[PDB]
């Protein structure tokens, strides 16, 4: 009745968000993916541009710092004597093979594709063309704009006056299973009342009751629950949690069967009255739980406290000894280990901190309470507060800040963030929706707005929301959000996402068919199971879900295979629809949850962004991984790369040195002195980044199989089964690795560089301790093995040592490296 009205009101606001995004505005409706950029502190590069009319592409050297706009008319100056009548605004640059367009107002160096090519030393192949020739099949139409949002596939009393006690009678649970009446004797509910993800009072337990007489489908309590709180004392974003328990029969402890969460105030600030039905899920099973709230002759509405139109100016009383203690906690890493006496102090001296905006999350966490009376003073500060850094504002979208005025203000500051930065943070933003109690929020409208204006964000949101549907508690919410995204995306995007969904469903079928057969059968099973994928590609041309810029037209069946390890992963080899492009090699794995692999890769990618933004390039391998369902997805295959194991055993056959397996492997593919030197250098930098990442994220499962090495010399992790396992040498540097770093059997200045890079990097991550703790905090509700409590964050905070300064931290990590060497540590200084 009110929930169907909330869905109706959501749709109407989404219908008027669509009005801001007409199909005519190419800016927000291009029809193509933008090649992603990560701003880098600014070097020459050779680029190979294909031009219409020319049979050979023009190859010239560009300044890395120079903008794509001038590189486009550098390429036009090569073909045309004078560009007075060529229409320079007509033209764009796209990556050869990949349906992604370079951003005209960004440096060539900024683009991820240019950064990657430079690292591998591969040829930068671009194509000069006009948006007329550029594929715009994903573009929204006039039909999509005019189309409505479907989303599917009298007397009032103000709350602050309401002295009535919060009470409700848990009536009954309906439709219990046959295996429930089998196992459990009696059932009881535990009722808890929370705000800012924290209990207001201890949870009240219901009486233990069996199934109702002559009705084994029904549990009837009909018990009145009374909390020791008035309606006036309830914050707006108050939530009632009901967990059902079942005591087992003598044929252990009581088992948690399911959870339910009711908002005491609805989306129009009216207190929940009369009978309300909530649905808890178990096994595909739908259990209806009835809660009867009081129903007086009047509706109780929440009204915010009258605004405090106050400006605190600028002359304030200054004490010098408090100034020291205040700026000490203002420049503290985070609000994590902040003690009670530190909070009361900051809260008292909060109005002195107005020239350090990024310390607001420390102030709001220091608040004594969120009582109705004490909200006026909080809103007064908030609405006169300077704008926060988007990455700082992330903390205000966590569980511990449920207030709508804080969250709505956090999202308003967030609008300052770029699409390219947001794109890599989307998983945390999707989880943050769980802390929005109302369907229609500032956060969901923000995400839908960016999804409309950027096809890479919309594409990423699709797969993240599709994974979030499997949440038993929040699957209902994400259903409505994904329906809003798909509806607003348009026919073009929808029809393409459907082709991607069918491909993964077919790749899923073959993947589990392959693992379910015998060794002799497997090769024949794959070749026959891939015929249904061969059929798919002859009626459809599909974009790779992992990287939707790549369009596959056909499968290279004879090149397709399996990796012959645990889970028997597939090696899907597709041919590019673009002849200018190259073969598409991806892995599809089934059985393993690839979300914790996704988080590890994300954290390593953010580390790389932080380093590159401070001018430190550790030449890191950043490969993609996407979860396309429950315990299945596809992983980017890094080309010309093997595990340290295979390299150590294959050159332990030929050599009895067991000191130069990695060295003689790199010399095989890098024979010239300068080629081996650049390969050894690539190793030093990539190894330093891996050692830092290994320690901070806590990955002790780094052995010869789990570490991989590219032929160019770049080291990178592949397995992330162990992650945040700080329950323990953290990383290991073998005699093989040391020999490559030194460039000899004795220590050189190249090891001092490796040590300098490690410590320098370690400190640049310590500077962003708050971001990492916030990004890992927001992924807690995802439900990943070893990221469940807030104590799991402390382990990462301890690794980052925010207490120490860069001097002491350098000494610590330098002793980590000396410990890492172990046996051969004696040789070094
Ligand atoms: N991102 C990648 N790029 C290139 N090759 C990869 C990548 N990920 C895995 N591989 C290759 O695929 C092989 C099998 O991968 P898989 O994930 O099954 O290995 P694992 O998790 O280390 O081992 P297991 O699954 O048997 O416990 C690896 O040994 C490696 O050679
Ligand atoms: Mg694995």
């Amino acid at each position: 009745a009110v929930q169907n009205d909330e869905v109706a009101a959501f749709c109407q606001s989404i219908m008027k968000l669509k009005t801001k995004f007409p199909y005519t505005d190419h800016c927000t409706n291009p029809g193509y993916l933008l090649s992603p950029v990560t701003v880098q502190r600014n070097a020459s590069v050779k680029v190979s541009i294909e031009i219409e009319g020319l049979q050979l592409p023009v190859t010239f050297t560009c300044d890395v710092s120079s903008t794509v706009e001038i590189i486009i008319m550098q390429a036009l100056c090569w073909v045309h004597d004078d560009l007075n009548q060529v229409d320079v605004g007509s033209y764009i640059l796209k990556v050869c093979g990949q349906e992604e367009v370079l951003q005209n107002n960004h440096c060539l160096g900024s683009h991820e594709h240019i950064q990657n090519c430079r690292k591998w030393d591969t040829e930068i192949k671009l194509q000069l063309l006009t948006l007329s020739a550029m594929c715009q099949n994903l573009a929204r139409t006039a039909e999509d704009d005019e189309a409505p949002v479907d989303l599917n596939g009298r007397n009032i009393k103000e709350a602050w006056t309401a002295t009535e006690q919060l009470q409700f009678t848990v009536y009954a649970a309906h439709g219990i299973s046959s295996n429930w009446v089998s196992n459990y004797e009696k059932y009881y509910l535990i009722c808890s009342l929370s705000h800012n993800g924290k209990d207001l009072f201890k949870p009240i337990q219901s009486k233990k009751v069996g199934t109702y007489k002559n009705a084994a489908y029904l549990i009837k309590w009909d018990e009145l629950i009374i909390f020791p709180i008035q309606i006036s004392q309830l914050p707006l974003e108050s939530v009632l949690h009901l967990t059902l328990f079942g005591v087992l029969n003598q044929s252990k402890g009581p088992e948690a069967l399911g959870k339910v969460s009711l908002t005491l105030f609805d989306f129009k600030r009216f207190l929940t009255c009369g009978t309300k039905l909530a649905y808890l899920w178990t096994s595909m099973e739908r259990i209806v739980l009835q809660v009867d709230f009081p129903s007086p002759a009047f509706d109780i509405i929440y009204t915010s406290p009258q605004i405090d139109r106050n400006i605190i100016q600028k002359l304030e009383t200054l004490e010098s000894d408090i100034k020291g203690k205040l700026l000490d906690i203002i420049h503290r890493d985070s609000s994590f280990g902040l003690s009670k006496e530190d909070k009361v102090f900051l809260w008292e001296n909060r109005y002195y901190c107005l020239k350090h905006p990024n310390c607001l999350p420390k102030i709001l966490a220091s608040a004594p309470n969120w009582k109705w009376a004490n909200l006026a003073k909080t809103y007064s500060l908030l609405h006169q507060w300077p704008p926060l850094c988007p990455l700082a504002a992330l903390e205000l979208l966590d569980a511990k800040f449920a207030d709508q005025e804080v969250r709505s203000l956090a999202v308003s500051w967030m609008e300052a963030i770029s699409d390219d930065e947001l794109a890599d943070l989307l998983p945390q933003f999707v989880q943050a929706l769980k802390y929005e109690i109302y369907l229609n929020s500032s956060l969901v409208r923000f995400l839908l707005s960016r999804a409309l204006g950027n096809i890479q964000i919309a594409h990423s949101l699709y797969w993240l929301l599709k994974d979030a549907l499997h949440d038993t508690h929040f699957g209902s919410r994400y259903e409505h959000v994904l329906g809003a995204l798909l509806s607003v995306g348009g026919k073009g995007l929808r029809e393409e996402l459907s082709k991607q969904m069918k491909l993964v469903q077919l790749l899923g079928g073959v993947a589990e068919k392959v693992r379910q057969a015998s060794g002799s059968t497997r090769q024949v099973v794959l070749q026959k199971s891939m015929e249904r994928v061969q059929s798919f590609f002859l009626r459809n041309k599909c974009r790779l879900p992992l990287k939707p810029s790549l369009v596959a037209k056909e499968l290279n069946i004879k090149s397709c295979s399996f990796f012959s390890s645990n889970a028997m992963p597939l090696k899907v080899t597709m041919v590019n629809a673009d002849p200018l492009g190259e073969e598409i090699n991806v892995m599809f794995k089934v059985g393993e949850d690839l979300r914790q692999d996704m988080l590890a890769l994300q954290m390593i990618k953010i580390m790389d962004k932080i380093w590159l933004k401070e001018g430190l390039d550790l030449r890191m391998v950043i490969f993609r991984c996407l979860s396309t369902g429950r315990d299945r997805g596809m992983v980017e295959l890094v080309p010309a790369s093997d595990t340290l194991r295979k390299i150590q055993v294959e050159y332990g056959v030929t050599g009895s040195f067991k000191d130069k397996p990695l060295a003689e492997w790199l010399r095989k593919y890098n024979p010239s002195e300068e080629e081996y030197e650049k390969a050894s250098e690539n190793f030093i930098y990539s190894c330093a980044g891996c050692c830092v990442a290994t320690y901070v994220l806590g990955i002790c499962d780094r052995h010869n199989d789990n570490i991989m090495l590219r032929s160019t010399g770049h080291m990178f992790h592949i397995d992330f089964g162990k992650f945040l396992g700080h329950a323990q040498a953290p990383f290991v540097l073998t005699s093989d690795m040391a020999y490559v770093i030194n460039g000899g059997e004795k220590p050189t200045i190249r090891f001092q560089l490796f040590v300098d890079l490690c410590c320098q990097a370690y400190n640049l991550i310590r500077k962003q301790t708050n971001l990492f703790l916030n990004l890992l905090s927001l992924m807690i509700p995802s439900g990943l093995p070893e990221l469940t409590s807030i104590q799991d964050l402390k382990y990462v905070r301890d690794a980052l040592q925010p207490q120490t300064t860069d001097a002491e931290a350098t000494i610590f990590f330098t002793r980590l490296i000396e410990s890492s060497l172990g046996s051969i540590a004696t040789k070094f200084n």
